[PDB]
DNA sequence: GGGCTGTGTTTGTATCAAGTTACCTGAATGGTAGGTGGGGAAGTCCAAATATTCCTAGTAAGACAATTGCATTCAAGGCCTGGCTGGTGAAACCTGTTTCCTGGGAAG
């Protein structure tokens, strides 16, 4: 168990999988905070809130990558229409109990 | 002559600290190898200190004049002291919450 645990296997994983597009809009979301960028107007991150039926971008900048700013971030664009699912990554702010 | 407040002396216990230690880790030491910093010796040049006089300006002084400063008296106001009332501050009790509090940890 000293060389289980450094050599890395020579298998590759196999086909990627093509999940389906949705069939309607706010279906899915796939939300991820970029930046920090070079700063302008005090703001660092831009959510990004692409639909997963078209490709239709939202952006809301905030401050700092926390959960209430993307709580606030949403409320604009949850005036709008309501998804059913919305994807991320295990993100630190999206991870919260309080997210 | 008397009085008031500060002061002192003695006791008990609670609290605070003194005590000794157990460990356990943090840190404190020992032995070493390396390079670097600094310390030391030197020199041409550099800046200040002196010896001088000279002249001049203001320093020093003597006189005078008048204001100010001082010392006293006057007048009363302001503040200190105390007899009193009560509203809050503090000490003891209880806690939930909040924040930290480094510390570790995950994830983008
Ligand atoms: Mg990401």
């Amino acid at each position: 168990q000293q060389c289980l645990i450094t050599n890395a296997s020579n298998k590759a994983s196999g086909p990627i999988l093509r999940p389906d597009r949705p069939q309607k809009p706010f279906d899915k979301f796939f939300i991820d905070y970029i930046g920090p960028l070079p700063p302008s107007q005090g703001y660092l991150y831009v959510l990004v809130v692409v639909d997963g039926m078209t490709g239709f971008t939202w952006l809301y900048p905030t401050k700092a990558p926390s959960t209430s700013a993307t709580v606030k971030s949403l409320n604009v664009l949850t005036s709008i229409a309501i998804p059913k699912v919305i994807h991320s990554d295990q993100g630190a702010a999206f991870t919260s109990s309080t997210f």
